[PDB]
């Protein structure tokens, strides 16, 4: 398992827990010095608990699928709540077995349908460590609605940031003082599917993308990737989805 605690959490911290995040992801092959998480994993063993703790100490588990970082579903209290979709049907079957209630929520984990459920855009939705201290509260007790923006925050500020340090960094720089993401963050986000499938493309092209990726960069400029030598290839992205999951 792995954990973290708002309370007295700073930049250094949250890196900690964001490396322990990722070092908790198996993998037995490194692409261009990436780790390439597998193609698929049986059982109870799928599911990373993290363990979060609010500035007060109260807590939630949450379920995180070890394959491709998709939250599942998480655990307050002595109720569980699980996305409306199979992959998180599934993982019920394994994680929070204990708890007294399961409800599942009336939304799948895609940020499509979360967005509808919580009624903006995450481009609207500010993130940051208050952001995940709020998130945290919010999830301790069912509001279907509410619900969807925590998610939102949640998802961003764990398995987003544990993909990319761009986004690692714009957390840290959100310590004590939210703010929305960066359309470079967005665009990081939106793209790691297609990142992780070209990167490993280029293994048997010569480095080079069958498909240029388009990105937004940290001035708001629009970039087009076309190589492992870029910089997001180099510095930024930390887990590769399997293109066998795509
Ligand atoms: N169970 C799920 C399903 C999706 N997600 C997140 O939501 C995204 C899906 O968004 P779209 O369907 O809008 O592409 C994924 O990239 C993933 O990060 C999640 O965190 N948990
Ligand atoms: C590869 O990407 C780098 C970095 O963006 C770029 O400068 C260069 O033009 C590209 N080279 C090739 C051969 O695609």
């Amino acid at each position: 398992d792995v954990s973290f605690r708002l309370s007295g959490a700073d930049p250094s911290s949250y890196g900690m827990f964001i490396k322990d995040l990722r070092n908790a992801l198996p993998h037995t092959e490194k692409v261009y010095n990436i780790p390439l998480l597998l193609p698929s994993v049986s059982g109870a063993g799928r599911y990373l608990l993290m363990h979060l703790f609010n500035y007060d100490g109260n807590t939630i588990t949450v379920a995180v699928d070890v394959t491709n970082v998709y939250i599942m579903g998480y655990l307050a209290l002595t109720t569980s709540y699980f996305f409306n979709e199979p992959a998180a049907d599934l993982a019920s079957q394994y994680v929070f077995r204990s708890a007294r209630r399961k409800i599942t929520l009336p939304y799948s984990g895609n940020y499509e349908r979360l967005q509808i459920a919580a009624g903006k855009p995450r481009e609207k939705i500010p993130i940051g460590l208050p952001a995940l201290d709020t998130a945290i509260s919010t999830l301790l007790h069912y509001d279907s609605t509410a619900a969807a923006g925590a998610l939102l925050v949640l998802i961003q500020t764990t398995a987003e940031a544990a993909r990319f340090k761009y986004i690692e960094q714009q957390i840290q720089e959100r310590a004590y003082r939210d703010e929305v993401p960066s359309s470079a963050t967005i665009s990081l986000e939106n793209s790691w599917s297609g990142l992780s499938k070209q990167i490993q493309l280029a293994q048997g092209n010569n480095g080079v993308f069958r498909t240029p990726t388009v990105l937004v960069d940290s001035k708001g400029n629009r970039v087009q990737i076309t190589n492992v030598t870029s910089n997001v290839v180099t510095s930024n992205i930390q887990l590769l989805l399997n293109t066998k999951n795509i």
